[PDB]
DNA sequence: CCGACGTCGCATCAGC
DNA sequence: GCTGATGCGA
DNA sequence: GTCGG
């Protein structure tokens, strides 16, 4: 954690510029920013030794500069005095709201926790749930819980049929002491990249997980993704667990290997990939890997038989899913 | 300089 | 109702 | 905000 002032100061630039100026690639550029600091060994003495790294131009370089100096950046001393800013940063701390109805809330007067309790009846759903559940989404989830979690979702899922296999990803796969959510992927053989031999496959693992008061709430709901909410059973007299996120995911079975891929993560570590991919001359989804054409237009699916074969394929030495968090 | 920036699912809305 | 764009999110 | 070509 030896740039953990540096990237603090980077991602509190980054969620700025994403909820209030709606500059998603300003986000992104300081995302990224934040991203290569926090991997770098060394304690950062200046922005000019931060400016060698990859992503860190000189406007950031400058911002370190201060920061170092200082212990502070007025650029986010004054968007933290703000009003507008502060209220719409606040707002889209509810899952469902982001910067856009973050900032149509607070043109109508509403821009506190109060405000949105008391009028619940201008939330979509989705917004409604993530208002419910606002505490319990701040708090993070231990390993430990997340094993008994991954038990339940492993077994439950057993129940329904024993063919589908559930993997838990994201950032428990990659060994996290401490979760945001819980991420599974599913897969069954009777679906798969050539045909759909059994509807409602996913409908079914949730229908069970919701019959056993595991998964508790719904934000969205397709047929190959699920987002919402879950809690483990506590004992008597036991004060109940956190409510959680939970989102699934059916990838077709052949599929497997890119959507663990995908699914593990993290989300930086994904876009470098697929952009180093691009470079290769392939493309990269939770899907497959395409080699591009010779216009630019994508391929047939090059065969994939492990995790390491798409590592192998844009030239990149495999790395372990612990080794993926940026 | 300066276009281009990872890829996609589900909810909602605009237009017909 | 469908098609496509936008919002929010994985 | 950054950068490659
Ligand atoms: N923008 C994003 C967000 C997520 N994802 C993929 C990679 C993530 O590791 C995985 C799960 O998303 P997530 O639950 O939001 N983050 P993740 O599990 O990595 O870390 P946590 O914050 O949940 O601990 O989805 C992505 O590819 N692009
Ligand atoms: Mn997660
Ligand atoms: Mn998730
Ligand atoms: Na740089
Ligand atoms: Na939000």
């Amino acid at each position: 954690t030896l740039n953990g002032g540096i990237t603090d100061m980077l991602t509190e630039l980054a969620n700025f510029e994403k909820n209030v100026s709606q500059a998603i690639h300003k986000y992104n550029a300081y995302r990224k920013a934040a991203s290569v600091i926090a991997k770098y060994p060394h304690k950062i003495k200046s922005g000019a030794e931060a400016k060698k790294l990859p992503g860190v131009g000189t406007k950031i370089a400058e911002k370190i500069d201060e920061f170092l100096a200082t212990g502070k950046l007025r650029k986010l001393e004054k968007i933290r005095q703000d009003d507008t800013s502060s209220s719409i940063n606040f707002l889209t701390r509810v899952s469902g709201i982001g910067p856009s109805a973050a900032r149509k809330f607070v043109d109508e007067g509403i821009k506190t926790l109060e405000d949105l309790r008391k009028n619940e009846d201008k939330l979509n759903h989705h917004q409604r749930i993530g208002l419910k559940y606002f505490g319990d989404f701040e708090k993070r989830i231990p390993r430990e819980e997340m094993l008994q979690m991954q038990d339940i979702v492993l077994n439950e899922v057993k129940k329904v049929d024993s063919e589908y296999i559930a993997t838990v990803c994201g950032s428990f796969r990659r060994g996290a002491e401490s979760s945001g959510d819980m991420d599974v992927l599913l897969t069954h053989p009777s679906f798969t990249s050539e045909s759909t031999k059994q509807p409602k496959l996913l409908h079914q693992v949730v229908e069970q997980l919701q019959k056993v008061h595991f998964i508790t709430d719904t934000l969205s709901k397709g047929e190959t993704k699920f987002m919402g909410v879950c809690q483990l059973p506590s004992k008597n007299d036991e004060k109940e667990y956190p409510h959680r996120r939970i989102d699934i995911r059916l990838i077709p079975k052949d599929q497997y290997y890119c959507g663990v891929l995908y699914f593990t993560g993290s989300d930086i570590f994904n876009k470098n990939m697929r952009a180093h991919a691009l470079e290769k001359g392939f493309t990269i989804n939770e899907y497959t890997i395409r080699p591009l054409g010779v216009t630019g237009v994508a391929g047939e699916p090059l065969p994939v038989d492990s995790e390491k074969d798409i590592f192998d394929y844009i030239q990149w030495k495999y790395r372990e899913p612990k080794d993926r968090s940026e």
